[PDB]
Protein backbone atom coordinates (compact mmCIF):
# COMPACT_ATOMS: atom_id res chain seq x y z
CA UNK A 1 0.00 0.00 0.00
CA UNK A 2 0.74 3.78 -0.66
CA UNK A 3 -0.42 6.89 0.99
CA UNK A 4 0.26 9.95 -1.07
CA UNK A 5 -0.65 14.27 -0.27
CA UNK A 6 0.14 16.97 -2.83
CA UNK A 7 -0.55 20.60 -3.84
CA UNK A 8 0.25 22.72 -6.39
CA UNK A 9 3.39 24.14 -7.82
CA UNK A 10 3.85 26.35 -10.83
CA UNK A 11 6.75 26.99 -12.87
CA UNK A 12 8.50 28.91 -15.87
CA UNK A 13 10.49 26.45 -18.41
CA UNK A 14 13.66 29.19 -19.02
CA UNK A 15 15.62 29.39 -22.02
CA UNK A 16 19.24 28.09 -21.63
CA UNK A 17 21.42 30.48 -20.49
CA UNK A 18 19.29 32.82 -20.05
CA UNK A 19 16.29 33.99 -17.67
CA UNK A 20 14.00 34.69 -20.52
CA UNK A 21 10.48 32.53 -21.33
CA UNK A 22 11.44 29.15 -23.13
CA UNK A 23 8.49 28.37 -25.67
CA UNK A 24 8.83 24.84 -24.14
CA UNK A 25 6.80 26.46 -21.15
CA UNK A 26 3.88 26.61 -23.37
CA UNK A 27 4.18 22.77 -24.22
CA UNK A 28 3.64 21.58 -20.44
CA UNK A 29 0.63 22.36 -18.20
CA UNK A 30 0.66 25.46 -15.47
CA UNK A 31 0.52 25.02 -13.00
CA UNK A 32 2.50 21.64 -12.24
CA UNK A 33 1.89 19.00 -8.48
CA UNK A 34 4.16 18.27 -5.84
CA UNK A 35 3.49 14.59 -4.53
CA UNK A 36 4.43 13.17 -1.28
CA UNK A 37 4.40 9.43 -2.08
CA UNK A 38 5.52 7.17 0.71
CA UNK A 39 7.68 9.28 1.85
CA UNK A 40 9.06 10.19 -1.87
CA UNK A 41 8.95 13.41 -3.52
CA UNK A 42 7.34 13.69 -7.13
CA UNK A 43 6.93 16.87 -9.51
CA UNK A 44 3.89 16.10 -11.69
CA UNK A 45 3.74 17.44 -15.13
CA UNK A 46 1.73 17.57 -18.16
CA UNK A 47 3.08 17.56 -21.40
CA UNK A 48 1.52 19.06 -24.66
CA UNK A 49 1.53 17.27 -27.97
CA UNK A 50 3.33 14.04 -25.82
CA UNK A 51 3.59 12.29 -29.54
CA UNK A 52 6.44 15.23 -30.49
CA UNK A 53 8.51 14.61 -26.90
CA UNK A 54 10.67 12.10 -28.06
CA UNK A 55 12.76 11.92 -25.19
CA UNK A 56 13.09 13.85 -22.21
CA UNK A 57 15.14 13.77 -19.36
CA UNK A 58 15.62 15.62 -16.07
CA UNK A 59 19.38 16.31 -13.72
CA UNK A 60 18.75 18.77 -10.59
CA UNK A 61 21.40 21.47 -10.94
CA UNK A 62 24.22 19.55 -9.50
CA UNK A 63 23.70 17.33 -13.00
CA UNK A 64 21.80 14.12 -11.04
CA UNK A 65 19.55 12.24 -13.05
CA UNK A 66 16.20 12.95 -11.77
CA UNK A 67 13.99 9.63 -12.55
CA UNK A 68 10.91 9.99 -14.15
CA UNK A 69 7.71 7.89 -14.48
CA UNK A 70 4.73 7.39 -16.45
CA UNK A 71 1.41 8.27 -14.83
CA UNK A 72 -1.06 8.82 -17.92
CA UNK A 73 -1.08 8.67 -21.96
CA UNK A 74 -3.65 10.34 -23.38
CA UNK A 75 -3.81 9.43 -26.71
CA UNK A 76 -6.99 12.13 -27.85
CA UNK A 77 -5.90 14.68 -26.21
CA UNK A 78 -1.97 14.12 -26.75
CA UNK A 79 -0.84 14.80 -23.37
CA UNK A 80 1.29 12.54 -21.38
CA UNK A 81 1.52 12.69 -17.52
CA UNK A 82 4.81 12.05 -15.66
CA UNK A 83 6.22 12.19 -12.58
CA UNK A 84 9.52 13.89 -11.83
CA UNK A 85 11.28 12.23 -8.75
CA UNK A 86 12.43 15.42 -6.65
CA UNK A 87 13.49 16.45 -3.20
CA UNK A 88 12.21 19.35 -0.66
CA UNK A 89 14.64 22.47 -1.68
CA UNK A 90 14.88 21.91 -5.05
CA UNK A 91 14.58 24.99 -7.14
CA UNK A 92 15.28 24.55 -10.73
CA UNK A 93 15.41 20.93 -13.07
CA UNK A 94 17.62 21.13 -16.31
CA UNK A 95 15.57 19.46 -18.83
CA UNK A 96 17.12 17.68 -22.20
CA UNK A 97 14.83 16.96 -24.83
CA UNK A 98 14.77 15.49 -28.06
CA UNK A 99 11.69 16.94 -30.07
CA UNK A 100 10.47 15.14 -33.44
CA UNK A 101 7.74 16.81 -35.38
CA UNK A 102 7.87 14.50 -38.44
CA UNK A 103 5.47 15.92 -40.84
CA UNK A 104 7.62 19.50 -41.06
CA UNK A 105 10.84 17.48 -40.27
CA UNK A 106 11.91 19.60 -37.06
CA UNK A 107 14.14 17.10 -34.86
CA UNK A 108 16.34 19.10 -32.56
CA UNK A 109 17.62 18.62 -29.03
CA UNK A 110 17.48 20.86 -26.04
CA UNK A 111 18.68 21.97 -22.99
CA UNK A 112 16.34 24.52 -20.96
CA UNK A 113 15.78 24.84 -17.28
CA UNK A 114 12.65 24.66 -15.52
CA UNK A 115 12.40 27.08 -12.58
CA UNK A 116 9.46 26.14 -9.69
CA UNK A 117 7.69 29.66 -8.55
CA UNK A 118 8.97 28.62 -5.08
CA UNK A 119 11.29 25.33 -4.00
CA UNK A 120 9.73 21.82 -3.60
CA UNK A 121 8.26 22.20 0.14
CA UNK A 122 8.17 19.36 3.02
CA UNK A 123 4.43 17.99 2.73
CA UNK A 124 3.26 16.05 5.65
C1 LIG B 1 8.90 20.39 -25.56
C2 LIG B 1 9.23 21.59 -25.97
C3 LIG B 1 9.20 21.89 -27.41
C4 LIG B 1 8.26 21.36 -28.41
C5 LIG B 1 7.13 20.39 -28.24
C6 LIG B 1 8.69 22.05 -29.65
C7 LIG B 1 8.10 21.75 -30.94
C8 LIG B 1 8.07 22.81 -31.89
C9 LIG B 1 6.98 22.92 -32.90
C10 LIG B 1 5.83 21.99 -33.04
C11 LIG B 1 5.16 21.90 -34.18
C12 LIG B 1 7.25 24.12 -33.72
C13 LIG B 1 6.46 24.69 -34.87
C14 LIG B 1 8.48 24.67 -33.11
C15 LIG B 1 9.13 25.82 -33.70
C16 LIG B 1 10.32 26.38 -33.12
N1 LIG B 1 10.94 25.86 -31.90
CO1 LIG B 1 10.39 24.41 -30.69
N2 LIG B 1 9.89 22.90 -29.54
C17 LIG B 1 10.09 22.83 -28.08
C18 LIG B 1 11.19 23.45 -27.38
C19 LIG B 1 12.05 24.36 -28.08
C20 LIG B 1 13.25 24.96 -27.45
C21 LIG B 1 13.86 24.58 -26.13
C22 LIG B 1 13.76 25.93 -28.43
C23 LIG B 1 14.99 26.79 -28.31
C24 LIG B 1 14.54 28.20 -27.93
C25 LIG B 1 13.60 28.22 -26.74
O1 LIG B 1 12.47 28.75 -26.88
O2 LIG B 1 13.97 27.72 -25.64
C26 LIG B 1 12.79 25.91 -29.56
C27 LIG B 1 12.99 26.77 -30.68
C28 LIG B 1 12.02 26.82 -31.74
C29 LIG B 1 12.27 27.69 -32.91
C30 LIG B 1 13.41 28.67 -33.09
C31 LIG B 1 13.18 30.00 -32.37
C32 LIG B 1 14.28 30.25 -31.37
O3 LIG B 1 14.03 31.01 -30.40
O4 LIG B 1 15.40 29.70 -31.53
C33 LIG B 1 11.14 27.41 -33.82
C34 LIG B 1 10.86 28.07 -35.14
N3 LIG B 1 11.65 25.02 -29.31
N4 LIG B 1 9.11 23.84 -32.08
Amino acid sequence: MSQATSQPINFQVQKDGSSEKSHMDDYMQHPGKVIKQNNKYYFQTVLNNASFWKEYKFYNANNQELATTVVNDNKKADTRTINVAVEPGYKSLTTKVHIVVPQINYNHRYTTHLEFEKAIPTLA
